[PDB]
């Protein structure tokens, strides 16, 4: 549709950024797609998908397994894991810290639990995703130069994978609920898709950030009385030290919701 | 071959028992088969296969997960688990106790870890076994009446499954070694296949016993400098209170080894 294309292109001009959008409304089977098959560095958005992979791999009781790690594993952004070296963290605590706070040590422990980047890639391939290309752990995974394929995916692919874990048949009902609750109600989401959403449409998201002014958000959005909307919004700039502005994401989200509520 | 058929039939007459034998020599691709496709109650032999299923399901680190259980789970034969109610047991400790000592509480914890009898059946089906029919947990699983299909398999099928876990491509090299070591050097095996084996041919087995004078043994046998032999010997009697005699199994084993060393 040409109305939203113009609005997204205007955002690109206004913010000096490249924007990639894919949204799918499962109530109506409509989509919004803008550079939906272009690659972007996914940054921390992957943490929600890797937690999906944990849930698929593991029984519910395996989520209680305690993991011990060392001070050397504590990275410069590890707001939960830096305080749990002595006692350890369980798998579910690791997934929560990675999704709710984007803790990078928790994200590395999560990746270790599913076999490293190569194991995460294998899990995505088993789901039918041959586009997403995990290569690195934290902190390198958001630092790739433009043009790398490693640590990238497309808006469409990320949305498709999130839809598979949160609404498809990959996970049991109870595991879907665990994942969605991990993604719900976290402050890291406040300025992004949630900022552009209607107040009663519940947003459960995972944000991402990186150099090149990268700023991303993926989400499941749940309107009252309707089936959910799945969204991926990825964005980047040309130069490594560029600033990002979260309003780009919030405004892109408002365009998506307006397009689905006509 | 008609020579071993006569010898096995003579054992049946001598002991008043029904004997089922399947052995496969992977060095030479020869077999010994006697009622190999008849069903028998497998009794505790399954514990080795269920431990295979644990290894396939779980990462190496998941074997260290601690499991807590209650006094009510402690059965009348639980020589290891009865002493670990307070502190718990890890998954690898559970698999060891089930295989080395035939602990029935450990076997139930093992079954729980792979989804109950139905989960164990699903794992065997994924391996290509559509014959073995797990139904019960301990202690009921060895108590079925003759003619039940539940909790039965055939000599051929049990040997085929043991071969898949211990020598096939189901498990990594390290996991194969864990399984074979769990099965090696346990006293419960001393009077059975090991009693009929040459002294330098290393036997790693899992025994079984039940009412109807049921007495079974499955094993991987490793001659020096050669590829292994996989064996299942199952036996039963007609009446519930019948006694068994381990020499039936040891003598059947000697027939197998003589047949393979001509
Ligand atoms: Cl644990
Ligand atoms: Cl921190
Ligand atoms: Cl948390
Ligand atoms: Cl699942
Ligand atoms: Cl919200
Ligand atoms: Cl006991
Ligand atoms: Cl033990
Ligand atoms: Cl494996
Ligand atoms: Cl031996």
């Amino acid at each position: 549709d040409i109305q939203y294309n113009s609005a997204f292109s205007q955002l690109e001009s206004d913010y000096g950024a490249k924007l990639g959008v894919y949204a799918f409304d499962t109530e109506t089977n409509k989509e919004v797609a803008y550079r939906a098959d272009d690659r972007f560095a996914y940054c921390s958005t992957f943490k929600a998908l890797a937690a999906g992979a944990v849930l698929k791999q593991d029984s519910l009781e395996q989520l209680k397994q305690l993991v011990k790690y060392k001070k050397e594993d504590v990275l410069s952004y590890a707001p939960i894991a830096k305080d749990n070296v002595d006692k350890g963290m369980t798998i579910e605590e690791i997934c929560s810290a990675a999704i709710r706070f984007s803790d990078n040590t928790a994200a590395n422990l999560l990746l270790n639990h599913i076999g490293g980047p190569k194991g995460f890639k294998s899990a995505l391939n088993q789901l039918g995703d041959s586009v997403t290309q995990p290569v690195h752990i934290e902190p390198e995974l958001n630092e790739g130069i433009p043009g790398d394929i490693g640590d990238t995916s497309t808006p469409r692919q990320l949305a498709t994978d999130l839809q598979a874990y949160t609404t498809g048949n990959i996970l049991t009902e109870d595991k879907k609920k665990i994942l969605i609750d991990w993604m719900a109600g976290n402050t890291t989401g406040n300025t992004l898709i949630r900022a552009g959403a209607p107040k009663s449409w519940i947003v459960a998201d995972k944000s991402g950030t990186g150099p090149y002014g990268r700023r991303n958000d993926i989400a499941i959005v749940m309107p009252p009385n309707k089936k959910p909307i799945i969204i991926a919004i990825l964005s980047t700039h040309d130069t490594k030290e560029a600033k990002y502005d979260d309003k780009l994401i919030a405004k892109a989200s408002k365009i998506i919701f307006d397009s689905f509520t006509t």
